[PDB]
């Protein structure tokens, strides 16, 4: 059963040069890259629609000023329970072993985000994949 | 408190370049090799006689069919709590930091397979080893 | 970003490595060398069109492999950026590079980098006018 | 909120060569090296002082010795939940992922000793770093 | 199982490759470089006889090494595997290869590989008749 | 600790290699060559006094540099260990080495080995005396 996952691959990743380090550990999960896109400073319009659930929280603008502050890259991978698999290989800072857990310390550069649903999936993947 | 456990690297894991990605994670957990032999091709028979409790199940078959369509290697190692530490680095698909959760995507093509318990390691080790 | 230099190169990253699973471990040897991505295209399968420019000099069998899988385009830059990466990739007899490392075959070979600021300019061109 | 934490690098780790290996996923993990000492052969009343709380139990003379047969690094690092966080990157043998659940196969040569609290850092960091 | 080429060759993984836990970490840079393997021989102790019989040519201070711990021995198969392994093999003062980043001694070196298609055949003839 | 041998070096550890988080990695290429750490120092600044002392030879940019962040310097002990652990550190433009992997700045190069016998001592004393 194929499903299809949204990941981006935040600014932080790039600055600490670990985008090839997360996009390998995803890899040798045996998931494929579908779509891809590299944004040198995402448009902040498109972070405020992927956050929007956020809006009314606290941390929100900060967020979203860091989402922008490096480059970013959206990919949508493709493979069998991908999005609850990957979400899984994202993990937490809190669980060594994931992506957060053995190499992220913050809640906010953590790095990395994975879709969390089917729902949240189609809906990100519609948002930098139009 | 040494033991003896069976371990087997399957097919998959020799078309996707991981038999030495496995083994490593076994050897760096310390874990010494006793006895090792390579299989271009498992007997078949062997292979029924290991999955054998699964003779009544459906994808029994197809299991049997993956496990002979491309080499094998069984494997006998030794260490302390091998047997329950070693089935711990196997894991689950669901488990990041494991072999399976790093590795496999699949509950078929899982990559390896490690004895569950002394009484299915001494039954497994007599087999590939008698 | 401090990677940033005073060179442009142009690489291509294989539908072998796809296959093969090394797409990141290709990125990374260069993302090591502390060298950062200026611009990056992935195509599913690049148009015949560009392998065709690109290599324009068994043409059709290479250009066929650069067709069937998905392949990658980036942008590096850098201080000496067109040599540098070229050293990284070096070939099939040199271990230590990635081709040396990853690679048994003069046509799936993994990765493609500039060999001349010539090269690299016209390269650039073709994958990001 | 930054905090610092104390960490032991083990005999067994220079004897199996995981210096490196260990150190790394913590570096990884975002820490940083604040103080660091090397110790050829640690020195006993030093090892006594830091496993004084066990000073009743039946391994705590073969503990000791095991801390004086080989060298030894203490680190001081330095993060946010530094103490929780690289006690949990510490890990124990039963749990893959972590630095005794990767590499470790012993409760006594278990590579690397993480300040399980505050308090316990404190003192840890007094006893090293006096 | 891709790998497959044009060439055979013999490979001997050391006692001191068990002993530092390397023994994976060696095959994985083969694998990786795309070899398959055709043959594999696990030794708890090689005979004193094949021992003798491969480096038949100190001599018996050496044999003593290689039987002492376990060995295993491999055949690759590949285009051109006995010169890319052996280069992949390298020597003590080559970083990049497996002698060259892991080894720092003449006899304990680690990995064996054949020099040449007539050392391959006598080397895979003692280990795999 | 088998590594030991008949040759001490002086390495250092420099503060690029902490703002890179490159620390292990380096130090781990060292240490899979087995070679053993006899002394080691950590200095969250080592003094302006010993940059200048080593370096004794733009000079006072680059004692900047040694002296801005963190650095780790490093006694080494093998066979041969000086000329080893040179060739480990190389340069920018040799792949499979410390700088020709992870460096690319003549200055910030991650890592510095002594040279030579009498490098080695002069070094060995300005740091562990």
């Amino acid at each position: 059963g194929l499903q299809r996952t949204l990941v981006l691959i935040k600014p932080d990743a790039f600055e600490r040069s670990l985008v090839a380090e997360i996009m390998g550990r995803i890899e040798k999960k045996n998931f494929k890259i579908v779509s891809m896109k590299f944004w040198s400073k995402a448009p902040r319009n498109l972070i405020e629609q992927h956050y929007k659930e956020h809006s009314e929280q606290s941390y929100f603008n900060d967020n979203c000023d860091f989402m922008v502050s490096g480059p970013i890259i959206s990919i949508v991978y493709e493979g069998t329970d991908a999005i609850s698999k990957i979400r899984r290989l994202q993990g937490n800072i809190l669980t060594p072993g994931t992506i957060r857990g053995d190499l992220a310390n913050d809640i906010r550069e953590n790095l990395i985000h994975a879709s969390d649903s089917e729902d949240s999936a189609v809906d990100e993947i519609s948002i930098w994949f139009p």
